[PDB]
C-alpha cells in the first residue's frame, strides 16, 4: 500500500507552481489529490517547495510536536505555503475550501531510512 513518505508528498507537496495561483487553488488540489474521496478532510498544507528542501528539514531543528513526540523539525528558513480550510459551505462529496498563501517555517515529523518528512505538524 502506498508509503508514509509517498503519502506525504501526495498530500503536501506542490513543487510544480510556487504559490497558489487563485482562490480555487485548494478546491483544485485537495480534490485531484485524493484528499476529499472518503470525506472532506477539514485542513490540509502545500509546500511550494522542492522535494530535497523539504527532506531536508528532517535535520534542521529538532522540536517536540504537538502531541509531544520528539520526531518532529522545524524549517530554519520560511518556505511558501498553501492553507486549505474547508469552508462553511463544504458538503461532501463537494468539499470546499479557503486558500491562504503565506511564507511561514514548517515543522514535520520524520521517519525512516531515509529518514523523510511523514506529517505535516504545523507551520510557524
Amino acid at each position: 500500500k502506498e508509503t508514509a513518505a509517498a503519502k506525504f508528498e501526495r498530500q503536501h507537496m506542490d513543487s510544480s507552481t510556487s504559490a497558489a495561483s487563485s482562490s480555487n487553488y485548494c478546491n483544485q488540489m485537495m480534490k485531484s489529490r485524493n484528499l476529499t474521496k472518503d470525506r472532506c478532510k477539514p485542513v490540509n498544507t502545500f509546500v511550494h517547495e522542492s522535494l530535497a528542501d523539504v527532506q531536508a528539514v528532517c535535520s534542521q531543528k529538532n522540536v517536540a510536536c504537538k502531541n509531544g513526540q520528539t520526531n518532529c523539525y522545524q524549517s530554519y528558513s520560511t518556505m511558501s505555503i498553501t492553507d486549505c480550510r474547508e469552508t462553511g459551505s463544504s458538503k461532501y462529496p463537494n468539499c470546499a475550501y479557503k486558500t491562504t498563501q503565506a511564507n511561514k517555517h514548517i515543522i514535520v515529523a520524520c521517519e525512516g531510512n531515509p529518514y523523510v518528512p511523514v506529517h505535516f505538524d504545523a507551520s510557524v
